[PDB]
């Protein structure tokens, strides 16, 4: 085949710089003819499904009842027909049966590296568990797609990101670090941060940056108030992941026009560390590229999981070429996209998302990237005698970035014990509502018995102006 | 010398995990006859002075002036009497000239591998940059170091610490990959993360938790109100760094009690990374072990910086030993500690620091893990035209954590302006002080001339119940 250091599990060299002349990280891997690396992916996922039957009992027992065996996968259509979906619910049930890391994990315990996880839902929070060789694997991808936006070894690159829990900020820094860029970890989530952040971008200059792409425009907001112009920032380039913004028009314009560099998409899913295997390049600057050797994206038809053709929208759905720990195989996003399969300003032969992701097959949505399920706050609030039984959700965007609001009922009871009674309900309850979605909401309380019931409803208004054309556009295609 | 891995630079094995049998991670370095190993410490400081003296031109032009050269560093003797200490003043004024890192980086800018930094200064902060090397170096003493407190591989390590410029939790980090232990870097400092924390605790139940001593403390009473028992997290040690508080009994023991655990005390200065080289051990877990062969301690008289008899107190004045990125010579800590060169529990030959380290030779004050200079907080409200001239510092711990409380004067323009304007005043007094410390004070108005003027003046009140004995002691003796 060719491919630069191609096997299973994988073991990059870590002293490894392609030549400064070098467009791609991989020459091979990026540009070869599809269909020979289609021959190579199809040998990786048979390789990866044996690997997941010996030792993940929840893959064993998730094919046995769809009727699927390693033996079975003969093709790329194979896999997508035998193959069951993996779904957020079926990973959150296997780690309430086996904690900490579910019957997925695959790996010994001795092998566990670094503890992430995700929040959002109520009772148990689901936890990475990633393993040595699989961060050297995600920071070696991340350094080959930075390398793709033209990110260089010496480059300081800035990730504004919160560094906790979440794989987005880990991943950028992982990839900063074996590109042998100068990570600069600054972080966020402290109020204050930001006016010291555009203090520390004024002095050091970094060549890139790495956050949420509203991020981006309310630090835009903040350097003016702190009296500095974004435009002497030294920055190249800007990626971002966590939310939609960094290929929609009135987004991603905004934030070249602030800080006069390019924008590049990235990001899939969290549980699909190397999140940045659909990202942009340099060259082919607008959406995403699938990098297909590292993560195998199929956008499915979501009635059949089957792949849908080019120019066709559909559902993402991923699986792990390269990863050992809790790899995903078939991993349901639930996110919709077009991919198209022409030639890449760039050269790359990969499939390619040239609107980016954009919309959902279910109710969630993202506040300030993070992951927001209503049926969450629906859980929350009932967890709550307080709760008079109903409660409607409204996003906006009216200054840089999301704010959620809820407009929740009391009980009688809880009106009836007055204005003292009525505040203690609305101060418990976003309380109770941040500590289950990671972020702060706005809470409000409405009359006893105001809201109209509908025995599913429809409790969510998504009002934000930037995202409203794509949202009818998805009513008409 | 028998001494493990011992050369400069330092390439430590990556591979290397001491037998689960051994208590010392280096039985050599760690338990050697202390004059064998101040011989071979005095081979190290010559070679690193020589280092200094031909890629800094901050240390040869410091030197130069104070009459100094390496030919001249014969015995310890001559390092404390010859060598002039570094202060942090003179590093600050050397990135003035040479940004981004001053004339004492070292390394070629190609090396530089984390950019970090710190806060409390007007003007440009100082920035730290730290070569791969010296990371790697940082990783593998941390390890030895927290292996020394009884964490072990596998072990789950929870860093409760703000991941951003300050190189606490990084380092705690490092440690952790290193120590082959599961990292699990939660972070700090976005209101809301305690509550998710206490959760996470709960249900991952790690072995080992790092932070503040005032933020566990804070933790153990946000479980409380979570109705979660911190005696249930599966704690088997609590080390901390940024203050003091582990070697004084109304914090270190109220912690011990809400955990169930040992807790232990480390950490010397950000700029002395690794800054575990002060740090306690599972035996020896009363107060710090000065850890010679990785960063060489010497508690100084201020007054002609020579090291004190053991027994006494004076300042720390530290050297780095394996660090080619940015080393620190006789750097002058500026704090207060009692050393001691008895027999230790667990049989590490090194000086003790039976009860940490406290108090300071200069007004420097410790809020919430972070330093503050009253001088900088004069300075950021000087450059306010609304600042009436003079201010009052009140330091309180009512609740779990510091409060930083200012009583401002406004301008008698600002205040004949009306209460718009001097709510104006002080919103932007706050927002300014805030953006220069890192931290959010507290700031109150005063009538315009209330303040009494002592033209220097001692604007600072310490009336923290948790310090004040040991601030009377320090006036006693
Ligand atoms: C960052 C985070 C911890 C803040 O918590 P929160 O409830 O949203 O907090 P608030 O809205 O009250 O904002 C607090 C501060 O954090 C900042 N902030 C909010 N969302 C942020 C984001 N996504 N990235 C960076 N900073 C963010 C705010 O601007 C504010 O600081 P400032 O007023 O000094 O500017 C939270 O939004 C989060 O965990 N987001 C994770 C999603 C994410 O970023 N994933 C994608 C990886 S790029
Ligand atoms: C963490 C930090 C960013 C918070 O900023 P701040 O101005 O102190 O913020 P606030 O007092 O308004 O507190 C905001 C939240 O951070 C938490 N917090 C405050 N100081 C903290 C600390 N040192 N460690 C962890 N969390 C901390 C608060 O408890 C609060 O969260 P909660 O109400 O949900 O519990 C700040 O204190 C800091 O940068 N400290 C660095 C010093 C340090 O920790 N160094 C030692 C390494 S161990
Ligand atoms: C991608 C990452 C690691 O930053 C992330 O947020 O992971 P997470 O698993 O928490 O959430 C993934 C979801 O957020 C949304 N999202 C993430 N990045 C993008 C993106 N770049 N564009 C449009 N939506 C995105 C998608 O709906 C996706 O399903
Ligand atoms: C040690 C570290 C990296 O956490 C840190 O705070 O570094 P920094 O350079 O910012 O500040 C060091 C100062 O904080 C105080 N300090 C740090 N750790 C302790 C400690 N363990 N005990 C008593 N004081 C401490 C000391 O006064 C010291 O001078």
């Amino acid at each position: 085949s060719g491919m630069e250091e191609w096997n299973f599990p994988v073991e990059y060299d870590e002293n490894y710089l392609p030549p400064a002349d070098s467009r791609y990280w991989f020459p091979r891997r990026e540009t070869m003819p599809a269909a020979e690396r289609d021959k190579a992916i199809l040998g990786r996922l048979q390789q990866v499904c044996q690997y997941a039957w010996e030792h993940a009992p929840f893959y064993r027992r998730k094919w046995e009842e769809a009727g699927f065996q390693p033996s079975q996968l003969k093709s790329l259509e194979d896999f997508e027909a035998r193959v069951p979906v993996v779904k957020k619910t079926d990973l959150r049930e296997s780690q309430a049966a086996h904690p900490p890391f579910g019957d997925y994990v695959c790996v010994p315990n001795s092998e566990i590296f670094h503890v992430h996880g995700t929040s959002g839902t109520t009772g148990r929070p689901t936890a990475f568990g990633i393993g040595r060789a699989d961060w050297r694997a995600i920071a070696n991808a991340h350094a080959r797609i930075m390398w793709g936006m033209g990110i260089r070894p010496g480059d300081l690159v800035c990730v504004a990101a919160v560094f906790s829990l979440y794989m987005g900020s880990w991943g950028a820094l992982a990839g900063a670090e074996r590109l042998r860029a100068k990570a600069f970890p600054f972080g966020a989530g402290a109020p204050g941060m930001s006016a010291r952040l555009v203090q520390w971008l004024d002095t050091m200059k970094p060549a890139a940056f790495y956050g949420t792409p509203s991020y981006a425009i309310h630090l835009a907001e903040v350097a003016r108030e702190e009296k500095l112009n974004p435009r002497n920032f030294g920055l190249k380039c800007l990626f971002f992941s966590g939310e939609p913004g960094a290929s929609v028009p009135g987004v991603k314009d905004r934030i070249e026009e602030a800080y006069g560099a390019k924008v590049y998409d990235c990001g899939s899913m969290a549980e699909m560390s190397p999140f940045m295997n659909v990202a942009g390049t340099e060259q082919s600057n607008d959406g995403m590229l699938c990098w297909q050797d590292i993560i195998y994206t199929e956008v499915c038809d979501p009635a059949n999981m089957r792949r849908v053709p080019y120019g066709q929208r559909g559902t993402p759905v991923y699986t792990h070429l390269e990863r050992t720990s809790q790899p995903m195989i078939r991993l349901l996003s639930g996110d919709l996209t077009l991919w198209t399969n022409d030639e890449n300003p760039c050269g790359r032969t990969y499939p390619r998302l040239p609107q980016g992701i954009f919309g959902r097959i279910d109710d969630m949505f993202t506040i300030r990237g993070e992951n927001i399920y209503p049926s969450e706050i629906d859980a929350a609030l009932n967890q709550m005698s307080g709760y008079g039984g109903e409660h409607r959700i409204v996003i906006t965007r009216e200054s840089a970035m999301d704010e959620l609001l809820l407009r929740v009922e009391p009980s009688e009871s809880v009106h009836a014990a007055g204005a003292a009674a009525l505040e203690t309900f609305r101060t418990e309850a976003s309380h109770r509502v941040q500590t289950v979605l990671g972020v702060r909401a706005k809470v409000e309380l409405v009359a006893p018995n105001s809201i109209a019931r509908t025995d599913k409803a429809r409790r969510v208004i998504d009002d934000r102006e930037v995202f409203r054309a794509l949202n009818q556009q998805l009513q008409s295609s």
